[PDB]
């Protein structure tokens, strides 16, 4: 029988993470402020989710649940509810441990199931197994009602310890936690729409049904676009504790929940058919996968406890969902998959990802071209490790097309296609090294000219070494296998140099770190962006090794086992999204990417001149000028902002109305430390 | 062959305005304030609507269109532009013309097509006629593409003649004009859509199909509740020149377009068939009834020209395309609909109306009976005009299903739907009449207990006089004919006395008006509230008048026309639907509708305290410590604080919530409603 419906997962993830790509964008640019986007927040948690509980709980027939599918997601998430809960417990400190206690647990068992795992659950089953759309509206809100009121009071307890009111007892703090979770919007139009759904007989009735599809079909983009607006600013820096305790969080929510959803499925559902139970078990899985919900940062910001961790981590946890989301739900496909059609259909993986990996680095490349970095070090280098992964992306869309057909200029497309790869891996490389020489005193200046030419030529040197000592396959459906054995070995060799000097000059790099302990502005930029490289260095180290044991573990067995088309798999995975890296890790500086009277703006001038200006300049102004983020950090300070946001577009309107200009008139309003006089 | 699908557009209905409805709930109640409302329109106008657009016209066959449609369409909003522009010329001021015969015109003509309209014609055309859908995405730009430009020129013109630079010329008035139309994200995503759909062969590259998709169906909802968010406000109160001027622009939206659609199409489409020719022309006139656009008020915004008469007009088009909407597909569909078919889908429409209109009365009642306002005068015949509204709908309800049953039985519910009807047309007698004695000098005190009295037992007397004169007809599908020539006459009767009383008695109400020319605003409270019972008693007059005329107009013509089910269709709507008049406008004071620390608010009294407090008492607080809510909330609007009376009573809530300010008796929670506050 035909298989989960896979195809179908990279368009629906690229409405789920485009739509949150586009609320991002949307907010960082300040189309939409914080303020303005609790609007959207509203109509989402008040309204669109409520109607889609309640439309989809009262159609929901309930004598063909699969309850055994909710009881192992629900004894899954329990399970890791307790370790996580108990763990923390017993590691964390007697200061904060109850409301760890009570806040990762939930972030460890709460996912996004509305926003981020319909339309994905949808994509996948609705026409294979329409019914397991319905465990996403049955497994979130009972998960809720049983997991998070045992958070809840580990939170309460933290609130009645901290504030020593050591007279009140169980009841008080019991029913807080409870109280919360009752009020809900979730747990509550689920016991509405539960009672309902008895009340009618699972009839909508006409009338309002218009209305519920109304609101509930919008749910989807507008929680998916409002999950982007909560998303801009929150990676802050954090303590490397909370970094560990981070992964420790999201490894609980992406890799040993959906581990032990799969193992608890096996356990629990003793039906009959293998074909049915594989497809329960895999959708277990994939339903362990789905990020952590953003209803977790709200829980943190209600109680303002463990806010930092647990925003930052919903965030990364969103980020890191994407890529394992793909990877698992095709992993799990291949087992019941036949070797050619498992050849093209990693052949599809790698075309998905390399196409908009491809436009994701098109992007980058604007970014380090119009903002004229690509002139710095190490941009310069930078910007040739994206071209390499440009012509990788490009190489990939031409492979998938000529694999097949000109069986002679496959040649021309392979040497296109690898000697970029190579590229990419010896740019790793040589990025490092540059990182290693821009950290080491200046003086030590790097050969620019020597370092450009060994990045393309030494590939180009490489897969001509290929091209003379290999044997040509174009009957073999993936490039990586081109060349066969002499191919598997030249790109063994090249990802082992580049990871011996990768890690080497990393090392060194960090060295001299240790050894450490508007133009300075703009170097200190140079600095903090050297620091981002360092971040992509390290996460390209993880592929490169990736991609070297791949080759490793297939040179070593060369008659290869299921093992091995896991790493092939994911070898693709990291060939050719190394361009989602890059282009998470430059898609920062907003002002350095896009830059290089109204009544409205009449009233934000009278607002200031008639009533704050003085008092400003009192504050802020010394020997008539203030910087720019002073003045946001005043606005946000004497509230006539609500955040760094609206404190900038105030200053713009500010500037635009001529209360105040920049020094030189250069520059316009940014909270970049730039200064700012008044008029 | 079947219709257009006409029972789908009930729930369509309620899908547009009750979304609206929460929007307008939610802003009211300040669950969203507009700063956060501004959240949702972004994403609406900037990510959700040029979604839509986007995939509607990549999807787009362009060999198949009726170019037909789009010309009248076309060509129905030019000559409505035409005439509302030049008639706006020749009539208004010259310090404003210009402004208006912009902003006027793109009135009259830009209707809410992608919001409100689309979910209509889904609703009504998906199964029937699935081409009549994309007519909304290519009329809608077009028509944003050929009139806009022509209204924004003359507001470039009003501002270029106020501002005076006199050496411009035109192409500097023409290209802010045609560069404001350009921007407009429709018009954008149009010309973007368009150059997509032909150079890929018009399919979407699966890849971004389910992101357009995403965007695109939450484009609906999130649409329909900013347009409630939007709403919430702008009743603001006009002169009278303005409420003519505005009556003129929604007739020209919503009863002069529709109309000139539907002849152009039947002008210009000259295709064969008679059954595709009606239905393409019926659709012209739903397309025509379509509310204006926010959008326009959008631009009013941005030129600040004409702000107040047309965001207002933008709100009532709103409202008032609904029951023309609904009234309108309806008629449209009974030219081709069978008589016995014809009498229940008219108890179908009755009983649409009244199960909406009774949940709509159900928490009217609610107002009035928690506000205590049931017990002060007019309020207490107003809860009794709401019970007869009530029981009307209720009485509908039961009859819809009672019909065709109980024969004996049928007397019961005719009882007590038509006394109850009786009753809502006496009372309106019988509040009106209250409504002169309350405008006249106190003293002259109402006779509470023979006003209830009469309002309920001579509707309940006159119906036992019915029982007695007339003969039981149960095999008639509608109740209003029971009984007969003699039901229409009793009807005729009370309509006509009810009628007779209260436009005398408005008249001698408004005669003592013109005589004219926290316990004290309770009581100012009180006299406003009459007022909008004056305009509950001129709606419902309207109304009356409605059903006096249809009842005259059979007993005049006992073998009835096409007009006189016209007029019975009319009449059901008024009768079971003045319960959303009244719905209407007793759903506005939500503090007496439903009155009757953390780290956030810490944040807000301690910017409050270490920053705006001592100059806040400087500016507002004396020997009445205190001041007025109404004046902080001013003051934070003024100060910026606040972005609205919304943030600001938010902002007010806060700063008593955290002790910074308490009422003086600490009996009342901060409101803007000049109560007043001190300081601790
Ligand atoms: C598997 O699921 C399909 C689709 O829901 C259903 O038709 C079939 O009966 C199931 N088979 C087994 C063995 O459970
Ligand atoms: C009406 O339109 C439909 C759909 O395009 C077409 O199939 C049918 O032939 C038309 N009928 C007439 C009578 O024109």
């Amino acid at each position: 029988p035909p298989s989960m419906s896979i195809t179908r997962l990279f368009p629906a993830l690229l409405e789920c993470f485009g739509i949150v790509l586009c609320g991002y964008i949307a907010g960082r640019a300040n189309v939409i402020t914080s303020t303005q986007a609790k609007g959207l927040g509203n109509f989402v948690s008040r309204f669109a989710l409520p109607a889609l509980l309640f439309k989809n709980m009262v159609v929901l027939n309930f004598s063909n649940v699969d309850w055994s599918f909710l009881y192992s997601i629900l004894i899954a998430k329990a399970s890791v509810f307790f370790i996580v809960c108990v763990l923390t417990l017993l590691v964390a400190s007697p200061d904060s441990r109850f409301s760890k206690a009570g806040l990762f647990p939930i972030f460890a068992t709460q996912s996004n199931d509305f926003a981020l795992g319909y339309p994905i659950v949808e994509a996948l089953y609705q026409t294979t197994y329409p019914e397991y759309l319905q465990y996403i509206y049955l497994v979130a809100p009972i998960s809720l009602m049983m997991l998070n009121p045992i958070g809840f009071i580990f939170c309460e307890i933290q609130k009645w310890k901290d504030t020593q009111n050591a007279s009140q007892n169980k009841i008080k703090i019991v029913g807080l936690g409870l109280l919360r979770v009752l009020q809900n919007p979730i747990v509550f139009m689920v016991f509405i729409g539960i009672a309902f759904n008895f009340i009618l007989d699972r009839k909508v009735p006409v009338y309002v049904e218009n209305f519920l599809d109304g609101l509930g079909n919008s749910f989807s983009g507008s929680a998916l676009f409002y999950l982007g607006l909560t998303m801009v600013g929150k990676i802050k820096r954090l303590k490397k504790s909370a970094f560990v305790v981070l992964i420790l969080l999201i490894t609980a929510k992406l890799l040993v929940l959906p581990l032990l959803c799969r193992e608890m499925v096996e356990l629990l559902d003793k039906g009959d058919s293998v074909v049915n139970h594989t497809s329960l078990s895999n959708y277990a899985f994939l339903y362990g996968v789905f990020p952590v919900a953003p209803g977790v940062a709200i829980f943190a910001t209600q109680f303002n406890m463990e806010v930092e961790i647990i925003t930052s981590g919903m965030v990364i946890s969103t980020f890191v969902s994407a890529p394992i989301m793909y990877v698992s739900a095709w992993l799990l496909t291949f087992p019941t998959m036949d070797p050619k059609p498992l050849a093209y259909a990693i052949q599809n993986v790698s075309f998905d990802i390399s196409i908009v990996s491809l436009i994701s680095l098109i992007w980058s490349l604007a970014i380090l071209l119009l903002s004229k970095k690509y002139k710095q070090l190490p941009h310069m280098l930078t910007t040739n490790l994206l071209i390499a992964q440009s012509i990788v992306c490009a190489g990939m869309m031409i492979w998938n097309f000529v694999k097949e057909k000109n069986f002679v200029g496959q040649i021309l497309v392979f040497v296109l296609l690898y000697s970029s790869l190579y590229s990419t891996y010896l740019w790793t490389g040589l990025l490092a090294i540059s990182l290693f020489l821009l950290k080491k005193r200046e003086r030590v200046q790097i050969p620019v000219g020597i370092i450009i030419i060994s990045g393309w030529g030494i590939p180009a040197l490489l897969v001509g070494v290929l091209l003379i000592t290999g044997k040509h396959n174009g009957d073999s459906i993936d490039s990586a296998f081109f060349y066969g054995k002499e191919q598997m070995i030249t790109t063994a060799v090249t990802l082992f140099c580049s990871i011996l000097i990768a890690g080497i000059s990393l090392m060194c790099m960090n060295q001299t770190a240790q050894a450490g302990s508007e133009e300075e502005q703009y170097l200190q930029s140079g600095d903090q962006q050297l620091t981002r490289h360092v971040l992509l260095c390290l996460l390209l180290i993880i592929g490169l090794f990736a991609n070297l044991s791949s080759c490793l573990w297939w040179l070593f067995n060369q008659e290869p086992g299921r093992l091995y088309v896991e790493l092939q798999f994911f070898c693709a995975v990291f060939n050719f999204g190394q361009g989602f890296i890059s282009f998470g890790i430059f898609g920062l500086d907003k002002h350095l990417i896009i830059l290089p009277v109204s009544e409205e703006i009449k009233m934000t001038c009278q607002q200031f001149i008639h009533y704050h200006r003085d008092l400003c300049i009192r504050n802020i102004v010394k020997e008539g000028t203030f910087c720019g983020c002073d003045l946001v950090s005043w606005l946000i300070e004497v509230g006539l902002a609500s955040d760094r946001g609206e404190a900038v577009i105030y200053g713009d309107r500010l500037v635009q109305g001529g209360v105040i200009q920049h020094i030189t008139n250069e520059y316009e309003f940014r909270d970049e430390y730039l200064f700012y006089r008044f008029l």
